[PDB]
């Protein structure tokens, strides 16, 4: 499957069944989709969601996050647990409005220098919310790349992790790719599962190596030891 | 547990853990709920996203809906199951055409008298879009009445389903019944499961005659011989 077979296909699933209808997707913006990332990146939708529109509610832009008292940041964090992340969203809320002038910058190496944030949820960011062209890799990601290009390696590894991120770039496209990024996210969530993944609803079954061989189970690479 | 303080403890729940970003409930409509809560009869709510958002951007208003041909809802029905449902939606948009000026209607029994809507769904409609103070006993409703109330009989017997109807009414509020019913099937779809109830989790719990006695199979009965 060329790389421009693989988007293609994944545009056209998404057309038809994806869904833009989270919180987070409407009326995008830059701080909508760091904040629903950094909640997404350790707790499932189902729970962030409530969550998420609280701090829109309450934090309705970047610099009302900052000037919060942090105590009352980690008082509506309150349940999503890992709290790291919540540290860090509001030193990097700070940073915004004391570099930025509270407007969440649209430049990759800005943003990938908040606290929290990495490569990774910088291109999320500035892809979903903006359309610009940059490729993603959280787990949801490794999971499908690894699976269909038979990638056996520990994404632990460096030399893995960059493979992972080689594979994406080629198969990331520049028209689309908000779409692209999203679908590729929600298969890696919903169809491409940890255990027993869905292929016969995935849209990558015709050319996925672990598809054909149902060797699912060997891709991603786990934890040697 | 009163009445009022079965409905307090639901919408207090609804407050915290509902969500409210599904596309029928954003600017919601009569229009919008009607063809939402048909869509969802007899169909999950996951495959049924994609097909609002394809019949809301093809149909953007009844009377879109009422002049196009049948055979052109059918196809876009196609994958729903059930096409009684869809056959009745067109004959239904049609009277609203035909009979009410292409306004989908807000009264009760107008909305009641339209072909595939029945008392529940016309409740739903004009509580959910309009905030009008209709109570509502779908599946998902009539299974959390049952548990909470201890009914043993098949709501396939008139006596049964009256006595659902009832309670219903007592605890289904005015101020709030557009949350109040959101929350009443959002209950009964994903926490008072037909299956292993997730109790725990579930805000009437503290008053549940079938929580109390861990006895939620027993209610509903099911359909006798
Ligand atoms: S075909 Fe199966 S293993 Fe391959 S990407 Fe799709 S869901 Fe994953
Ligand atoms: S407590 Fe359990 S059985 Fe009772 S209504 Fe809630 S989920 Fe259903």
């Amino acid at each position: 499957m060329q790389a421009s077979q693989f988007s293609a296909q994944v545009l056209d699933w998404y057309d038809k069944y994806g869904r833009k209808t989270l919180p987070w997707q409407i009326d995008k913006t830059p701080y909508k989709v760091w904040l629903s990332e950094v909640m997404l990146q350790q707790t499932q939708v189902a729970t962030v969601i409530p969550y998420f529109e609280r701090f829109m509610a309450r934090f309705p832009t970047v610099t009302d996050l900052a000037n919060a008292p942090l105590d009352e940041v980690l008082h509506l964090w309150t349940g999503l647990g890992y709290y790291a992340r919540a540290r860090n969203l509001h030193k990097a809320a700070q940073q915004v409005a004391t570099l930025h002038g509270g407007k969440f910058p649209e430049t990759f190496e800005e943003v990938a220098a908040l606290p929290g944030v990495g490569r990774s949820t910088a291109g999320a960011i500035l892809s979903l919310s903006l359309g610009k062209h940059f490729p993603i890799l959280d787990g949801n990601v490794k999971r499908v790349l690894a699976r269909c290009y038979a990638v056996s390696g520990w994404p632990g590894k460096k030399e893995v992790e960059n493979k992972l991120w080689s594979l994406s770039e080629q198969v990331t496209p520049a028209v689309g790719v908000e779409r692209f990024n999203q679908a590729m996210m929600d298969l890696g969530a919903m169809i491409c599962t940890r255990s027993k993944p869905k292929c016969s609803l995935c849209p990558l079954q015709n050319g996925c190596i672990a598809a054909a061989n149902n060797s699912w189970a060997l891709y991603p690479g786990k934890k040697p030891k």
